[PDB]
């Protein structure tokens, strides 16, 4: 998968190791291998949630398939527990968008997926 | 609702409570409550429309629901009204994409709004 | 269409007139206008792929309409090489989501697309 965050949170508060930890993670977590998983943190972002500029994020999952109902809900969980414990972000202040991607519509090294 | 705007224009230029503002306009505009509203505002960007590095924006509008014809239109008038008021940018270097989220690909507070 | 580049690659790393050569280039693979060609590079990202911190990015292309494996693989191949040539990534350390927007969902100049 694809996994992307924004934040009003600093780049101070970022801890070393996050980018490696949301890799395992999300490797542990969509049965996907880790080698293909990206991984990208914006932090001092200009951005507010419900008006207030309290700590809060911007999300985004992509993956090829492996998306829907319950699948989301286990992310979402997951996610949400890792933002709130390392960057100290409220779970109801994180939004995280899933997209099924579909594989002819994902470049990578000069072609596509499959 | 979630809002983000990338920009050229530089961070001086952004003024102060344009978050709220645009908070407030899109509450109005998509009768949603205010708590669920995000903004995100993107400056000082390496960014051209047309090839040309004048002041221009790429922005998205994401939403469960609430998205179609006659809304786009309308809110295309009022977010590139409040972009070329603030930020003075024309309208015609700017770009909204809007995107109507299936209510399980949208995570929030460790679960999903299935 | 809309071309945007996350990276990891460093501001300076970027050459100068690198968004136009990419607005000339996805003009003529395209065949679109290039007065509508949008083009956004972003610099010094926090980002990993395959857990690794390697120069990398994460890419998307939006057209309005007509999305296909065959033009996908030839943009994938230009631009993937441009992304060697010009800002040093490896080819293996790229992806690029493509999108087919409908016309109705990009707002542009106060209205939106047919
Ligand atoms: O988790 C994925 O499905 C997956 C998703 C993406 C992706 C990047 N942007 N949008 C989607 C890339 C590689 C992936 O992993 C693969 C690993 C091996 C073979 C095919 C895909
Ligand atoms: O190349 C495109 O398909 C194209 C794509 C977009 C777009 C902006 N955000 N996401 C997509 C805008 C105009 C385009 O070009 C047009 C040219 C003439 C008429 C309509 C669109």
């Amino acid at each position: 998968p694809m996994f992307i965050v924004n934040t009003n949170v600093p780049r101070a508060s970022v801890p070393d190791g996050f980018l490696s930890e949301l890799t395992q993670q999300l490797a542990q977590a969509t049965g996907k291998p880790p080698q293909y998983i990206a991984v990208h943190v914006v932090p001092d972002q200009l951005m507010a949630f419900g008006g207030s500029s309290e700590p809060c994020a911007l999300c985004s999952l992509h993956s090829i398939g492996k998306i829907g109902g319950a699948q989301n809900r286990s992310y979402s969980k997951l996610l949400c527990g890792l933002l709130a414990e390392r960057l100290r972000i409220s779970p109801d202040r994180v939004y995280i968008n899933y997209y099924d991607m579909n594989a002819a519509n994902v470049g990578w090294n000069n072609s596509t997926f499959a």
